[PDB]
């Protein structure tokens, strides 16, 4: 393929897990993997971590194609099971799991299974988002020591909701409530995901769950990188271009001639749009590398293409090599100049682009 | 349980490719069906039109995944092919080809193939995306009808870059300039896509080339939806609750803490979030349905889940229904309150989306 690409880069995906066990040396590692792998591949980006203790996804669909791609180590199911007939293949396929709502608790107590499940109960401790809350926290946790189908004792976890703004006492508060749940019972905790492993050591505890900086991306909004942490960027959205053709001073481009050029130039089509993932919000201006040589988009971003400004007396030509992001662009850049979130960059790409894995 | 879902409805699907042909009469229909069948489906899509003329992509890729899927129909190539060396395939699957620059010409020109193809000179009328600028267009022109690769009469098309903005003379200069080229040609000649077919029927010509409007979308944006014009809409984005926890006044929801609660109330947790393809962007209020009764999304919107506000007494519960846009939620209705272009909320999703095809 010559369009449309995301390369992974394997060696980065393992330099990353092994440095994020320099940062939480006394914490196992949850490599979170949910939708698709942050858009590097589920399976192949289970299968370049086989060092990771466990794997965390959002839903027990991707446990199960973890499952059946030949992946074995522990899943972490992080939002529980959402139909109590799913216990017996949680059972079966020694998944862990979120307990947070009383259907799943009632579950547990009235199921019968061939084993018995781990479990990590989920306390809300301030995002407010999934968890048992503080004052039924108590009741809650203890009757899940009294299940005999779940494997002792029991886990605790919990999720940070602003661990990115360090000067807020938003994680501080958070911590406190952690702390004085966990108080005198035995079982992991783990609270931390990106943000609380830079920026919290006190969050550590036993698990952390890397997500978003194992695949070399930052956590936080203040325009820092992968590589502020000594993380290195796995993914490349590439593509190429299409077409090289002379564009006159005054003339529009796009859909809505929104750009206007004021000098006579050659525009490069690049064989990319939000037909593949690429965000249609992208202003004019925003840095694409075509031909290691960072242009700017000119023009609305279409379903399948995208213009770029290469100048009067460029001599790229349809064929030549288009980086979206990657080596000389950061994900990170592109979201400042976009305004839209490295999160969603990475993960919200659709099924038309290809998957390159290297090293 | 039933979590990220796209429900596809093969009946309006077919209503709207007659609808279409009510509007456009004269003229034959070019479904598009690039970038996954704008989210619905390629090959789906495709065979549940097997009445279409034939059908448009983006991509060889889309074309050569239409002909391993037992479509058998012209495929138009909108974008013409990235490499000389696919003219033999091209020639071989019957696949119909744009031409726009000088590498594709010179590609016709040489080759040799054991049969002609069928091609469809592009025109630059004013887009300045893709196509022969005007003052290039009759010596380019002439060597496609020198060509014993090309199936003659050579075909002419164009696309409008301002159709839905009836007010600015736009679509009346790329008019001009059609005109003007055609004149004295034979060859079919074709120029409207969505808006060009409903807003413009001196446009309409030979081939009309339907794409949003054929799934029951508005290629407008002016709070205009599918219905506007008797097409129905093919898509709906369904998931389930997966939690309703007590709130309380005065407290945050999501990452940021973007949404404090001015009452207690219960909140509902749906299992949707970007990794499945939903706007991040979505603000707090935008609607949801949640047993078929609209409901605001409250907090920001994460990869996985979405929350809303149900109510103090709200007797929803985890496993109900939840539609985030279809039957009572158009996708346009959700377009104007997110901002967000409907073209890319449809076709923007990810492969984490389930395909669900009724009638
Ligand atoms: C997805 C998620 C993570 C990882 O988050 P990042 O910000 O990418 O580090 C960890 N834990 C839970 C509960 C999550 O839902
Ligand atoms: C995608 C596309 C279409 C369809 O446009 P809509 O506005 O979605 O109908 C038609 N023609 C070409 C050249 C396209 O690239």
């Amino acid at each position: 393929m010559q369009a449309a690409t995301v390369v992974i880069n394997r060696r980065a995906l393992r330099h990353n897990l092994q440095r994020l066990r320099e940062l939480a040396p006394a914490s196992k590692m949850v490599a979170v993997v949910k939708a698709n792998a942050y858009g590097h591949g589920l399976l192949e980006t289970a299968r370049t971590l086989p060092d990771a203790d466990a794997f965390g996804v959002a839903r027990l669909e991707e446990a199960l194609r973890l499952r059946a791609g030949g992946i074995t180590k522990p899943v972490l199911l992080l939002e529980g099971f959402f139909d109590a007939r799913d216990l017996p293949t949680i059972s079966a396929q020694h998944f862990h799991t979120a307990v947070h709502n009383e259907e799943q608790l009632a579950a547990l107590e009235e199921a019968s299974l061939d084993e018995p499940v781990t479990v990590w109960m989920k306390l809300d401790t301030g995002m407010h988002r999934l968890g048992v809350r503080p004052e039924q926290a108590e009741a809650f946790y203890h009757r899940l020591t009294q299940c005999k189908n779940v494997r002792q004792p029991v886990n605790i976890v919990s999720h940070f909701a602003r661990a990115d703004e360090p000067k807020c006492g938003a994680t501080e508060k958070q911590l406190a409530i952690f702390n004085t749940f966990c108080e005198g019972k035995p079982g992991q905790r783990s609270i931390a995901a990106s943000g609380g492993i830079l920026l919290w050591p006190q969050s550590h505890f036993d698990w952390v769950r890397p997500g978003i900086i194992l695949y070399g991306v930052s956590a936080l909004e203040d325009r820092s990188t992968g590589a502020d942490f000594g993380c290195q960027p796995v993914m490349s959205l590439t593509s190429s271009l299409i077409a090289v053709r002379e564009h006159k001073a005054g003339e529009p481009v796009g859909y809505g001639g929104t750009w206007v050029s004021e000098r006579d130039t050659r525009l490069g089509v690049v064989a990319m749009g939000y037909g593949d993932g690429y965000p249609r919000a992208a202003p004019s201006g925003t840095p694409v590398l075509v031909n290691g040589r960072e242009v700017p988009i000119v023009g609305r971003v279409a379903m399948d293409m995208i213009c770029v400004d290469l100048g009067p007396q460029a001599q790229d030509k349809a064929g030549d090599p288009v980086i979206l992001w990657g080596e000389g662009l950061p994900v990170e850049r592109i979201a400042e100049m976009t305004k839209v979130s490295a999160y969603e960059l990475i993960t919200r790409l659709t099924s038309r682009v290809a998957m390159k894995y290297v090293d």
